């Protein structure tokens, strides 16, 4: 088939392109991964030295970009004064008065080392406050190795009592929670389906998810580990929503290994946690002289303007492909069709045959199709609205049609 | 009480000495004498809030072994930084960094990074419990594997809810009879070749090749966790011992000094699907720690000085007939109030006189856990090891009429 013999031709040409990633692979022992060497800004060079525009950011952690200037100062200060300092630093308390101050709805803070842990914390605590073992989630969520749904389950989670529901559908939820409500400790639910696809949710879903969560006693957790950046406040002050807990993922902490939870006193008063000082420095750097509240604005509004632009150069060349999601963060999908839930991403080949063509013109985003805009990315757009257009042009034949 | 008296005096001392570490607390409580903020450090030596100096011999929890500025690591946390922050999931550092890990410690077949133990031991549970299917994991009472895997209390409302059982530590007879209880049912053993938080006491070695047999003939892992032990040779205590383990758990010295765990051993057992760490900073510093700073000469050393320097500190307390004790393995120890010979936690059957001794030490310049751990870093040499025995010589002498007697 056509589209079989331009995805190998695609694919065979990455392969010749790229030796030293495919070496790589082979010492570290489905085409080989690209393989990294340095970055700047918002360009990556791998190590085969071929420079890229960054439209993944890291899957929304290198917000920052890879080299900027105020964290890169912070950090080499905060080496210089001493690495492994004790369980008692004056950067924790100032970080996490930052973090309060940006959600005054986190009453009580507590740092741990990735967002995994976060949400694995935070499910503790409502276990432990209520004594309730089931714990709503969501099909196609993603809140870490041991806290994933993408499969409906995956054999490696912890062992809660997971219930599981159909994404912004609030009518099988309440059936569930009809089923569940005495024995429900917790509702986990993204403000958006980071790994399902970017799919928002409804704002009449959450509400409800919250009203629900009230009056059967489960507490509402919200991993706002990607959808933090939607605002200062993330999408909960967006939309003006109170959790009982709130997690929140790396990129508050300036790049580097970071978690953090909280939410209500009574419920958190229970509280290794992660004070490291690089961690520490860099994250409050990063809040408190980068990431303004207009800078964030900024960003979102551009990738809001730039996810129009991709679905214009689909929707001009009857293109059934699309890019979902709110902000700085989208992804590209092979079907037009309108995403409630992971039942509706219901071909891989023409998701592979767009990574490889923008690789081919320098444009680096997950193989999935996941963008997310950093600080550094007008020109970076018109240059990747410029390299689909190319693209779509030349490959029309091999899409499917709108 | 002479005693209350003088930890009363000693107390209030401590927070007439230190305002800025009690104003640092008062702001932090917008989100028990109040702890010690330190500000800086240097090698051995930490630099608090109030700027008083200190002999760091607690070594952040076994976790600054290298000391808090060494030039190698800091050089490549510095080259690492200038290539760039937030690379992709797909760089050269970490097949580096397991390629060494994996030749310290060939018996991982296959080798995971994490953030944190606490993630390596989860890690290392889940694949336990996926591979065999079982729902019990053994554990033993004063152990502790993580923030969620904790075991001091004998349990943890906060603990992952897995079916925990739980044995005493060192004591093969009554895990022989939970285990002929639940053998069918045990996907892991996981055991620290020393009690950590317990107050390090070392395992009997018996004891963890027992545990291998009954793993073995029940079916069940053997988890070893040497985040803290693992630093007793170069292939740690499994080496030492020869106990090869199902799976290993290492902790965060192997990163650097930064946010890091691994886990791994047999391919059968091992292996989105699971958020992987390969940090810029953390993948440079541990590999460049571990390949040029952390050889097998320089950690003999480190264990050779610790040895001594415990039986100079036990020392001090046999001359003075004073019933207090040092106890661990190589460069890794801790006081306990008691001189009664530990085999598990129950053996550690009054924490005034440590919170006297950890106070009067600090008024000396020598830092520990208010619990009383040590653990050596490179950085900490003969002259540290002389200087800290003085001072616990000089402190027993002085505070002699308070302490139990032999």
């Amino acid at each position: 088939a056509e589209k079989a013999q331009a995805i190998a031709a695609a694919r065979n040409t990455f392969a010749r392109d790229n030796p030293v990633s495919a070496g790589h692979h082979e010492r570290a022992r489905r085409p080989f991964p690209l393989v990294i060497a340095q970055g700047t800004g918002s360009r990556f060079q791998d190590v085969d030295g071929h420079a890229y525009v960054n439209f993944l950011g890291e899957y929304t952690a290198g917000l920052f970009g890879h080299s900027h200037p105020v964290i890169r100062a912070a950090v080499e200060r905060a080496l210089a004064v001493g690495l492994n300092l004790s369980t008692q630093t004056e950067n924790e308390a100032l970080f996490a008065e930052a973090v309060c101050d940006r959600f005054p709805s986190i009453d009580l803070v507590r740092f741990t080392n990735s967002g995994t842990e976060a949400n694995l914390m935070a499910l503790a605590t409502a276990t432990a406050i209520t004594g309730r073992k089931t714990v709503l989630a969501f099909d196609g969520g993603y809140h870490g190795g041991l806290l994933n749904f993408a499969s409906g389950h995956a054999p490696t989670n912890a062992p809660y009592h997971v219930v599981l529901g159909v994404y912004n559908d609030v009518e099988g939820t309440a059936d569930l929670l009809k089923r569940h409500g005495h024995d429900c400790a917790a509702i986990l639910v993204e403000p958006m389906l980071g790994a399902g696809g970017c799919v928002p949710a409804e704002r009449a879903f959450l509400d409800l998810l919250r009203a629900e969560a009230s009056r059967c006693g489960a507490l509402l957790i919200f991993d706002e580990v990607m959808t933090s950046r939607l605002s200062g406040g993330g999408a909960q002050e967006m939309l003006g929503i109170s959790a009982d807990l709130t997690t929140l993922g790396k990129y508050i902490g300036g790049g580097m290994s970071f978690g953090a939870f909280g939410g209500r006193r009574d419920l958190m008063e229970r509280f290794t946690f992660n004070n490291n000082i690089l961690t520490m420095s860099a994250g409050h750097a990063a809040l408190t002289q980068i990431y303004t509240r207009q800078a964030a604005s900024d960003l979102s509004a551009s990738g809001d303007r730039f996810r129009a632009n991709l679905n214009r150069i689909a929707v001009e060349n009857q293109a059934p492909l699309q890019f979902t999601g709110l902000g700085s963060l989208g992804t590209i999908h092979f079907s037009r069709a309108p995403i409630r839930s992971a039942g509706d991403v219901r071909d891989q080949q023409l998701k592979e045959l767009f990574f490889f063509h923008m690789l081919r013109k320098g444009i680096y985003l997950a193989p999935r199709g996941m963008y997310a805009l950093s600080l550094e990315i007008d020109a970076g757009r018109d240059a990747f609205a410029e390299a689909l257009a190319d693209f779509i042009g030349e490959q029309r034949a091999l899409l499917m049609a709108a």
